[PDB]
């Protein structure tokens, strides 16, 4: 169940949090676009599978602020990952050539996929639920010196897809903010095909459409 990350990963997650320290706020970006990425797969799977949205008939990015508990969520209905893929994807990585131009950012980060490490920027520590139709739902944990898979002892609550949860740092509570989030929500959904929601409030809440 205990991991540790590969030497390029580390490296990576160094270059991209010394790069945008100044520019913090992409990590939203990033997370969204991943979002979008992983909604375009399992929508391409389902022109070939008819059972493939089986676990959840929708395709969204639905984001909430837990304030009382310090946490950010980023939920998508996409393809998921499997227990290796969640080890394969976020653990390990002409990735040589990428490092290479980092080291001599901000649309590269876009370009190679690997906007996922700049939640670290605002976060202590990251949380990826994830269930896909070829497995049972599982978590990924990480305060970026190791990682850990485990089951979800909580079953299949996702249906198919993703959670981000970003434990967030004392210093990034303003992401907590329904504004703060509605308006960076905005800002970064305008170009994605999918529709993306805020939990909000108006006092009745419920979910609110971005794009
Ligand atoms: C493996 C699948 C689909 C991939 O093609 C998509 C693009 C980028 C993937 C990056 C990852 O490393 C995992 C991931 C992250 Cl980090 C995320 O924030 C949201 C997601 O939905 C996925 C995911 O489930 O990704």
């Amino acid at each position: 169940e205990k991991f540790a990350f590969q030497a390029e990963v580390n490296r990576m997650m160094k270059l991209i949090i010394n790069s945008l320290y100044k520019n913090k706020e992409i990590f939203l970006r990033e997370l969204i676009s991943n979002a979008s990425d992983a909604l375009d797969k399992i929508r391409l799977i389902s022109l070939t599978d008819e059972n493939a949205l089986a676990g959840n008939e929708e395709l969204t990015v639905k984001i909430k602020c837990d304030k009382e508990k310090n946490l950010l969520h980023v939920t998508d209905t996409g393809v998921g990952m499997t227990r290796e893929e969640l080890v394969k994807n976020l653990g390990t990585i002409g990735t040589s050539e990428f490092l290479n131009k980092m080291t001599e950012t901000s649309e590269l980060i876009g370009q190679f996929g690997v906007g996922f490490y700049s939640a670290f920027l605002v976060a202590d520590k990251v949380i990826v639920t994830s269930k896909h139709n070829n497995d049972t739902q599982h978590i990924w944990e990480s305060d970026s010196n190791e990682f850990s898979v485990i089951a979800d002892p909580r079953g299949n609550t996702l249906g198919r897809g993703t959670t981000i949860t970003l434990v967030l740092k004392e210093e990034a509570s303003d992401y907590l903010e329904l504004d703060t989030i509605k308006n960076l929500v905005k800002k970064y959904s305008q170009f994605i095909n999918f529709p993306i929601y805020v939990w909000s409030s108006k006092t009745v809440w419920d979910w609110e459409l971005m794009n």
